[PDB]
């Protein structure tokens, strides 16, 4: 019974703390890591044990295996690897001894081994311990943060501890982090940090977090987005930046929903859309065959026990026009794209919702109309990396007017097995219409709209100086983990993730 | 010229442009080469060459704009730190009547397109020579020097004052610096939660702020110390990360309310270990950046005093309690007494005595740490460990080997501000409750930045967490010290500013 | 006296030896390079000795220097760059081995060095020895013939030479790479043959016991990399030795190193750009500008700057040769004609330009280049569209009849580069061939051999192809400022 | 069906036809849009049935097949650089209907051909290029095999390369050999140098020299048997770290492992020894194994692609031998103390070994060549996995430094790899008195009878005088390297243009 044994072994190890045991140790020197040891003895022959080198080593016992009275085996774990502990009677400092350090170790317990290493006849590597010292006992009975995806998510610790599968998929996030990094900082781009602590939050369509500071007797906003800091550094003057950071916004938990989570943003003087797209191609794809071995990854939308994909990660990836591709799927046509921002195509839109069963919370503007339908009918049918291109400026603040076709942007989004990864445009650099699309933000906020931007008159003031033509990028970096993991809920790529109390 | 009135003029003129059909902001303007490398590349041609077998598109704003005789003009066109003049005349240009046009067009801060052979004048400055320039973006305002206008405008700030981009480009040499450093030792990057149910980690005084859908308070994070501990019970041996914290507390030469940190934990290390490591990291790190171990400060700006600072390991070590006797003049309280009112009092008529401040709650740590403030971190020019604080003032410390009373505790204090914070880490789950209930005390007698109890953290350490030792650092404070800023606004790009 | 120190120290040495102090141990762990020393103590300061850290160097002393009798001063040389050795009594390891080393080191000698890094009052950077260990004693007193002879003291005692050295390794790097991001493959050709080809010249001829048979060292790789195109390796490149048995000069040595590439689907033409880019991108890059400068006369004579900015001037060489001799040559049609020989032989003979036997056209021809074009070209200038008498390997030109699709390379009076579009007809190569053949018979021993396996090759199908290929010593030559091919050789042949 | 010699009459005349008439089968230039990789990759997302009126390409390459399908179709095959495209000919997208037949009734199988057209794809899948017009660009006069007679892929290795791409391929791998050693080195800080090929005194090994004679400086000349002694002069002169790859020269017998003219990479490293470059070597050789392969496993077939495979693991760190201990284990007796290597009766110990265990020797039967027999029969035999041998006697390394240890011995190593030798490495003889002693040993065997032994060189030897740090050498045959590598057991496969035996 677990909370018993938490008792009896919770009092056993004050006993040897009153006594003056010491069951903290203050330092126990490794010698060699348990990967490096393997690497150098794997080598031996079943039956060998050597006479010639004693090493220290340290670990957590996962198993401890008694095989008569004279001889008990440790399953000690450690940096992802195992080693056998071979601990024999006759090989220890005393018999007395050993039996003394084998009847306090518990499955759970930190120890210390100094020993020769060794192989079993069946040819398991080992280490002979003349000495075992207990480093850090486990006061809790582990379990048999298993299976339970709740307590995975709440004990990360144990989860780490009991399934090596977790591990894995946190190296490989950061691997996709540092190749990032390397990528951008080899094409000159400067690594910088700008506020995450706003007097008016910007950057993106959101509803941010709200607190206050006392000294100076203000509210301020956690980040949306770091955006607008960005083009103030490229009308600075730093033609290429980017920031890979924490973003909030407080809004609920899902799949693929954390209240914060981390982007890579950064924005690029004299490029527009077309060239991200490249350099996005060429971004995502080389991650993959890098940290994979190949272009090709496997997909399960419906777990393990469900149909597989193969998604396809070589360049170039599938381009779709958004409101193109949105008539093909309804086999219908929606106004002419100058009139995206009338009344009228509002209500057309809105019955187009009721019609096809797709649903919008109030408010039921175009743009949360149009990207429900979007959600619906485009989304959804991008498995293999997709961009889906040409928004229309009504959903688009802060994107550049396109410059061939009437009401709609140069903006894409990469989308990679059903979910959004990246969200990118040439930058809006005229102040005026900057302005006026600040306006209709901040009168959709006043009519209703928790999530509209925030009028910011100091960004405005920096494009009156001259915002080279630009264009910028986001990445959420834990829906890449989520595809590179094969992941279907965020919570498997976030240490630890957010949760309802 | 009333700036007021140019602006309006200029953007009067500008939006003339956009009716007359000369888009004013064009979406793409294609860059064959850089500033930089068109500088590299021919800068070694001789006065009054004119390469006119060769066409390069360069880009950039303009800094100065000198009209000569009507048929020549000179823009200081600038960019990464670096100038290119464009020398135009209009027998080069395109037309005569476009030539007229462009000039007439264009004003200084304007971001521009040139299209152009590369040349030099009979002065010998380097120059492209312009069949065509195309207006990028236009500048409204007209530009100028006192910190508040560039702390509050950095994007002017950036493109009048090139010392400015200089120490940004130190900052992020640092932290590629420490990443690498940190990750050729095998230590894990990581990202844990910058909103706690508990906040933890530090004493200080969290932001808080509420999630709605889920109905509930959450602090933002002071410290991520007990998710990093978290993760080593979990067995990643050595993570790191650099990450912002936020302290809801005072602006000051020193301190901004969010600020960058580099935490790292390893398993199987003390903090003599951390000692042997920082200096290394340290160290290897000023002589990387700025090519040599010795770094001059000036306390007291240009023309004061200027300490030259040795990073030379090792570094020097004292002792907290031994050194602030010896400081002092006196005795203070064997070490194992620093629990009682006696000890409390006793170091309060001090601070009365050698009127040293400090506002209330006048506790002993509080008392302490005024003291040592003032009698030791002043004598820390160059980079010197403070070690072995008391308990009372290291709820999160493991116990000394050997002095009652004590931690294994270091501060590693560079020109007199606090750089560095690491211990050897308290892993007994049971003396981490105790020393959490006299935080929550604490808290409860006056203190807002006393810890409160995290019980979940406690229980991961019930799981056992092998002996272990972590470290943070302030990197702004790095900053600071690797490009002689005493104010901390000088190496953060938008920092905090009064209303 | 040189000859008495040689055996004076001889003896010291083999006494070392029979004491049991091995004046050539085995391994010195050498901690940081002379070079990584310099940078990583650049900081120090006047007096400091930083007694805290202890290093290894290595090096060989260039000067023995005692103050007093407790103080020395070891001038320590290494890979182009020195240090200061400050050895005194008291740093020393003991007093009596202080006195002992010194009394066993000498000028020349390669010694280990472990100590303090540190400077002197004076400001020198140094490291103070705890203890110095003799590496291999010189036997001789140390110090262009001499240079070429013993190209070691040379490389001691001249800063400059390993410089030039340094620089032509760099030009090579720097081809493999151009061409390696072009998509050549790098391959290697046989450099013994049954049948030398590829040039005009005289080849080494050698004997094989085992299968007893004559062999030629190679005169050029061209006809393997052509049957390689055959094969459908469309672009090859070979960096190596050819040899040529034939007199040393300035520019000239009988073993040289060339690269040698070839392009399927290229002409002439396409070659000229890519040389261009190749060459002038290639002197930009390891000097560090466009130009360099040039003194044909020593460095007591006049310079000129030499502009290496593409596009490079083009000549044709019958044009300018009628231009530069003020006449009108024989029609280029007419160039195998006996009337045609004469006319160029009284030419020759009117201007006092040698030309030794055989006095064939091409051999007329190319004097006359040599004297009135060729000494014109200093800038880098391509000398184009050679007739076809001298050219046997070569593309007819498709415009002008009698000529070839061919250029030349040349920079400061001397050839650097020969291309060309290659001859893919079998029928009409076989034809130049058996002329190259009969000129060989008529006293020509430069003139070709039929080569009737390469000719098989071409029966199936050569693609139209461009090749091209460089002296890379004369490249050396004229990055250095090297008016002698001995100075970009290390060993360069001697009489 | 036709014969060889009158296919190629025929051919030749038809060729020569066009040539008088004025048709140009040979034509200068031909402007090539797009490989026929970038075509395959750029347009291999089409759809069956696919055609684009939208985009038209020049391509070219080698007629591998052509096949009628009518008289208005038909498909040819066309082949370059290790790759394949379909050219489908289609009558009715052709230029002109008598163009299209003029132009495919003179093309045959083996033609070079330009062909400007569309991007489509076959019903079945098949990426084309739809041609408007083809050139010929290079007729071929043979006919081509309908291969795998090893003597034809030799001697005529053009044949060989188009009509095998597994030969290709083999080459391919060892450029990235060569160019994989010279990255390793290069970021080592050593500098690529060039000795001289041609020697008045050869020298660095024990090999029988080719020789020459300059006739303008009226001199015999040998060529190379290795560069060994121009870079140890180097190192002398202050030159820590060079290397050369590049040709050496032995007059001897060709076989399945030995060509008379080979490629080594040679290197000296100031201040190494012997264990510093067993080191290297296992850094560089597995490095180079895991680069070019995927992992440190490759597949051995020591008799052919019918018999046994063996797995030979190129993980580091390697097995080590010691030679003559490891030798007196498979002969099962005892040898002389290393101090006797030089004694005339340890000659005759190994002498009467030899005799007994069946191991020939052709004259001299001298010391090293009994010893290098017998470590040939019970030691090289026997290293499948990359294996050092390690601590050679001193009377067969004559430039080798004597072991600090091991009196007899010296500090060498050879790497063999698959049955054969691939390194050969020491720490370098540096004493001046000790290197002359072990010439005038080489000399006094020269004149006794051997042609390979060495040349006493009196350069070096006063080079030796000046001081050459203590270095370790190195030096590794690409052949070998190459052949392990591509699993060939025969160095033929891996030589562009082999030396053959005479026709
Ligand atoms: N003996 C030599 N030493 C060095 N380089 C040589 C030698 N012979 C020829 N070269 C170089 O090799 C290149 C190609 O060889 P080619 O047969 O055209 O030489 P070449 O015309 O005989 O040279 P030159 O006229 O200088 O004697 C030449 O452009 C030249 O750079
Ligand atoms: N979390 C600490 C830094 C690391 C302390 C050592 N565990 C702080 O905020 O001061
Ligand atoms: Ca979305
Ligand atoms: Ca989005
Ligand atoms: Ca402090
Ligand atoms: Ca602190
Ligand atoms: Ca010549
Ligand atoms: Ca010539
Ligand atoms: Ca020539
Ligand atoms: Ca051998
Ligand atoms: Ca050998």
């Amino acid at each position: 019974d677990p909370n018993q044994y938490y008792k009896i072994r919770s009092q056993a190890i004050h006993q040897l703390k009153v006594n003056g045991e010491d069951p903290y140790p203050h330092k126990f020197h490794v010698d060699i890591s348990l990967t490096d040891f393997i690497q150098k003895y794997s080598h031996l022959q079943p039956g060998d044990h050597l006479t010639d080198i004693t090493l220290k080593v340290a670990g957590r016992i996962h198993a401890k295996r008694a095989s008569g009275g004279k001889l008990i085996f440790y399953d000690l774990r450690g940096e992802g690897v195992k080693l056998q502990v071979m601990a024999n009677s006759r090989n220890y400092k005393s018999e007395e001894e050993f039996i003394h350090i084998n009847n306090k170790l518990r499955r759970g317990d930190i120890i210390g081994v100094q020993g020769n290493p060794g192989k079993t006849k069946k040819g398991e590597l080992s280490i002979i311990p003349y000495e075992i010292t207990l480093l850090s006992p486990c006061l809790h009975m582990l379990p048999h943060g298993l299976k339970d995806k709740e307590t995975r998510y709440r004990q990360r610790y144990l989860d780490l501890i009991l399934n090596d599968f977790v591990r894995q998929k946190f190296i490989i996030r950061s691997k996709i982090i540092t190749y990032i990094r390397s990528f951008l900082d080899e094409l000159g781009f400067l690594e910088i940090e700008t506020p995450m602590m706003n007097i008016i939050p910007g950057g993106a369509v959101a509803k941010p977090f709200i607190t206050y500071h006392n000294e100076l007797d203000m509210n301020l906003y956690m980040r949306i987005a770091p955006e607008l800091y960005h083009k103030m550094l490229v009308v600075g003057g730093i033609d290429r930046v980017y920031e890979i950071g924490r973003q909030f916004r407080n809004e609920g938990i899902d799949l693929t929903h954390n209240p914060e989570f981390t982007t890579c943003e950064f924005y690029m003087a004299y490029a527009d859309y077309h060239d991200l797209m490249e350099i996005t191609e060429k971004m995502v794809s080389g991650m993959v065959k890098h940290i994979t071995g190949s272009y090709k990854v496997t997909y399960h939308p419906d777990g393990p026990e469900g149909q597989a994909y193969d998604v396809d990660f070589t360049p170039p990836f599938r381009r779709i026009n958004m409101v193109e591709e949105l008539e093909k799927a309804l086999g219908m046509k929606l106004p002419e794209t100058n009139l995206f921002e009338t009344e009228e195509t509002r209500k057309i839109l809105d019955d187009i919702c009721v019609a096809k069963a797709v649903e919008c919370p109030p408010p039921r503007t175009t743009a949360r109309l149009l990207d429900k339908l979007v959600g619906e009918f485009l989304e959804v049918t991008c498995i293999n990396p997709t961009f889906i291109c040409d928004h229309p400026q009504i959903m688009s603040p802060l994107a550049k007017w396109h410059r061939s076709k009437e009401g709609l942007t140069e903006r894409f989004e990469l989308f990679v097995m059903k979910k959004e990864i990246c969200n990118a445009y040439t930058e809006l650099n005229d102040p005026m219409r900057q302005r006026q699309l600040f306006e209709e933000q901040a009168k959709a906020k006043a009519a209703g709209d928790d999530e509209a931007m925030f009028i910011d008159e100091n960004f405005c003031t920096a494009l009156e100086y001259g915002l080279p033509p630009t264009a910028g990028w986001g990445m959420g970096i834990d829906r890449v983990a989520m595809f590179l993991t094969d992941s279907n809920n965020i919570k498997e790529v976030l240490l630890f993730p957010a949760m309802k109390p």
